[PDB]
């Protein structure tokens, strides 16, 4: 579990994101899509985007970026007490969008990357440790619900 000190680091770093949610959200999704092009294909909504230039110009991608990060931010602020918030996300991502848990690992990596890129020398080793733990907890609890539903993998 996370200690209170680690949760404080996580939420202090999250304050950087909240200064510019749409910007961080677009940066994270583009990193995901370019690093792991198979993820783009899970989005009928964005499949048409071929180049990074097109992704950067898409206002709808920014809009989904706010939706995604708004949901993740509310979950982090629960400090692990997130059962009610996680349940619908697990259910829709497992049974409707058909997202393997591996992709949740990829986007976790993309978040860490983007934070380093946007905040050089301002994302501490302690904070990276804490964020990593918090995203692992998120994956673990979603994975538990995937396994229930027969989607483990
Ligand atoms: C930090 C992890 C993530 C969060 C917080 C998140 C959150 C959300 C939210 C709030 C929605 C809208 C409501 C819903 O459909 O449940 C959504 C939709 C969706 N998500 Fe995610 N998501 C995450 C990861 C991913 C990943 C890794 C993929 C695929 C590679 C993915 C694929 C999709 C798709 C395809 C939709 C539907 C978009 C549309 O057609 O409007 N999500 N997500």
């Amino acid at each position: 579990v996370l200690s209170e000190g680690e949760w404080q680091l996580v939420l202090h770093v999250w304050a950087k994101v909240e200064a510019d949610v749409a910007g961080h959200g677009q940066d994270i999704l583009i990193r995901l899509f370019k690093s792991h092009p198979e993820t783009l294909e899970k989005f009928d909504r964005f499949k048409h985007l071929k180049t990074e230039a097109e992704m950067k110009a898409s206002e709808d991608l920014k809009k989904h970026g706010v939706t995604v990060l708004t949901a993740l931010g509310a979950i982090l602020k629960k400090k692990g007490h997130h059962e009610a918030e996680l349940k619908p996300l697990a259910q829709s991502h497992a049974t409707k969008h058909k997202i393997p848990i591996k992709y949740l690992e990829f986007i976790s990596e993309a978040i860490i990357h983007v934070l380093h890129s946007r905040h050089p020398g301002d994302f501490g080793a302690d904070a990276q440790g804490a964020m990593n733990k918090a995203l692992e907890l998120f994956r673990k609890d979603i994975a538990a619900k995937y396994k229930e539903l027969g989607y483990q993998g």
